[PDB]
């Protein structure tokens, strides 16, 4: 297993060379998210090495994790920013992203947000007829021409239905039979639009690189037709959606190299800039959600590890029936009875669980427990549900040092919303 | 059909005689949750009326909605508070709630939260052996006796695996463990939780009948038991199909005479039934698109402000706020937000007229487990909250979250 979070022979969990027990003891006894900064570097360098010889933008999907320190680090390594909202663009500019490496996607881009997009000069995809009319009005208000990409549905349908974005009947991209309508409209707005490319995103947790190859071939047919109607196209955006190993049992998964190798010769043969939009595959595997065990109990013949963390800070398992690996931070006295636990949070409800049916040694009270691979769509999807206030974030750097990269939310951060009313 | 949000003859949606269209013009052009403060009042008065002549606590789940102004209004009317965390307890005390009308539930009550619970004189429902030991240690740290209730398990489990019952083997152990800790624990009653949505009043009656036999035996064994906490909500008509639903009167009519015969104080938990149908999530239509077989109304609101339909497969009624132009196509729509995954939907297969851009659209019955679960996914910052008063006036009960709120987490880091 290649992974930044490793259980020594001793039975201690480490993040790089630092013992998680040790960090747990130097921080507030409430849940926290812990990152390896080095694993962030390693994840980008795999894509950068994969894209050698291809003119390319690596678009970090900011939706996956919006920690300002993490954006600042990805941006220093030459990363681009993919953006689904105006606040995401705003954060991308404070992080110091180059606007000509930013791409603004979405199926409901507001006029106020398209105006910011236009004045800053970012790429803007085109998802619908109403989107186009909005991007046109945005250009008028901003007085800047807008580099657009047609987001096109390739009609390519094997992934959780809540993260399937390329399929027939998703809310994403234009109709295929209506491509000509978009090309005619763009040519009718030479002041306001400059068509520079085609965009697709197929979904998330994809583990089958064939679907990227089959997609890229359909996208090159459309770029070839667009080029022949006299449009100057520089860019193909195949998006993100590359999966990672959530199961921690040595599974061999498609690398960034495997993914680029499927479209390398087709892209090079058309002298296209490739835009990739990885979120999960850049950030997910760099991070544990660190909990304390509260107690252990039994309803009839299921068994329960009750932890301080919950669906408030980490909703992915409940929301998608997703597996994230669970294991203890410190070694157990070996007279404990290894049996099958459901791992649940302090909220009394059936959706408040972080994993089901997990063979583990019975933990003592106050024992560290982690959920692995919680760098993506975990903190970013977090609520204050049951007033479990959002956790702090720490990372481990090259030198073995521990730095807080996000203040913990307090109960006072809830009262701020009612001051003076 | 009967509701605080009604379409009139003029084809406009009203909230206690105020047009939602005129409210939308007063507030910022972004999604917002809108409540009828009077429907909150009616819903509570219905329980209060059903509980008259019965010693009782109407226990409101702060879990379902933790707006301070709404907590203070429910407290002003004699409402109790059901708590699942330290912070919810801190907030019940701020909102002026009576600690003799607070109960603290949960499978993971931290030691530190129980200390606060013990200092403040709130009831504690006991979940497990590790919960009891936690409670005793909370007593020794606080220096305060903790009033506790023991679990009773009814017949509800659809799964199928001393003088009580085959499903209540451990209760005697719990009584003896409580008797062994007199300075630290005082048993004051018995709790149990039924299905999330009670449809049949008979399931309440039967749970009550069972727990009264247990409390009789608990009283025979030398304990001073005063309280019966039967947690369970009545159903909400989420389809506005005008269905058959039992009223609070019908429910409490089933236990009234047995509870009076024993002089028990009945703690009911109607949190959902109290706030759910008082509230609309109000949106602006961004635009209408189509992909193959499906049509979409795209709104400004999202799974970031309202995850319930995505997370629980949940139907909530949707309709436009104002009349449509005559030419507008009536046709099936999914209603979706702008967040970049297919989980971001508020409703599916909804026969609506085709809204113009900027048109008001509501998701109904967004009172419970909606704002309380809001996130900042896609940095969609959390919406402000408004209510209509008795007089028809519009008052803000929560400030909108701003981007600088996200930025404050990184200050000096
Ligand atoms: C247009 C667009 N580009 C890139 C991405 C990033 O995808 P990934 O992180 O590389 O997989 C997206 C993302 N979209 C939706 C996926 C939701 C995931 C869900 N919260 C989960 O399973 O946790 C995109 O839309």
């Amino acid at each position: 297993f290649d992974h930044c979070f490793k259980k020594s022979s001793d039975g201690f969990l480490y993040c790089e060379g630092t013992k998680v027990q040790d960090i747990m003891e130097t921080v507030e006894k409430r849940p926290f998210y812990l990152y390896s900064k080095p694993q962030i570097t390693r994840n980008l360098e795999a894509y950068k090495e994969a894209l050698e010889g291809v003119r390319s933008v690596i678009g970090y999907a900011i939706k996956a994790n919006n920690n300002l320190k993490i954006l600042e680090h990805l941006r220093s390594l030459g990363c681009g920013a993919v953006l689904v909202s105006g606040n995401e663009l705003r954060l991308a500019l404070l992080a110091g992203f180059d606007p000509t490496k930013c791409i603004f996607n979405g199926n409901g881009k507001s006029l106020e947000d398209l105006v910011l997009a236009a004045q800053e000069g970012v790429f803007v995809n085109v998802d619908s007829e109403f989107d186009l009319n909005n991007i046109v009005e945005a250009s008028r208000i901003s007085g800047k021409q807008v580099n657009v990409l047609l987001r096109i549905n390739p009609d390519v349908d094997q992934v959780h239905p809540y993260v399937a974005t390329g399929n027939k009947n998703s809310k994403f991209g234009i109709r295929n039979e209506k491509l000509q309508w978009f090309l005619d409209e763009v040519k009718a707005h030479p002041k306001e639009l400059k068509l520079v490319g085609a965009h697709c995103h197929l979904g998330s947790t994809i583990t089958k690189v064939d679907i990227f190859r089959d997609a890229a071939v359909l996208m090159i047919e459309y770029i070839d037709e667009i080029r022949r109607q006299g449009f100057e196209v520089s860019y193909l955006n195949i998006g993100g959606g590359l999966g990672i190993d959530y199961y921690h049992a040595g599974a061999v998964l498609p690398t960034p190299m495997d993914l680029i190798n499927t479209v390398r010769e087709l892209v090079l043969s058309r002298d296209l800039n490739l835009i990739i939009e990885p979120g999960r595959s850049l950030i997910a595997n760099t991070c544990c959600f660190v909990n304390h065990v509260t107690g252990v109990k039994t309803n009839g013949t299921k068994n329960f590890i009750v932890i301080d963390g919950s669906m408030a800070e980490l909703i992915r398992p409940s929301l998608y029936d997703a597996y994230q690996h669970i294991e203890l931070v410190s070694p157990t006295p070996p007279e404990a009875e290894v049996t099958k636990f459901d791992v649940v949070g302090p909220v009394c409800e059936s959706a408040d669980f972080l994993g089901k049916d997990r063979e583990l040694p019975t933990p003592p009270q106050g024992a560290g427990l982690v959920v692995h691979d919680a760098g993506a769509y975990c903190m970013s999807m977090a609520s204050t549900y049951n007033l479990k206030m959002r956790p702090p974030e720490y990372w481990v750097e090259e030198d073995g040092s521990i730095t807080k990269i996000r203040h913990a939310e307090t109960f006072d951060d809830h009262l701020r919303f009612f001051e003076g009313l």
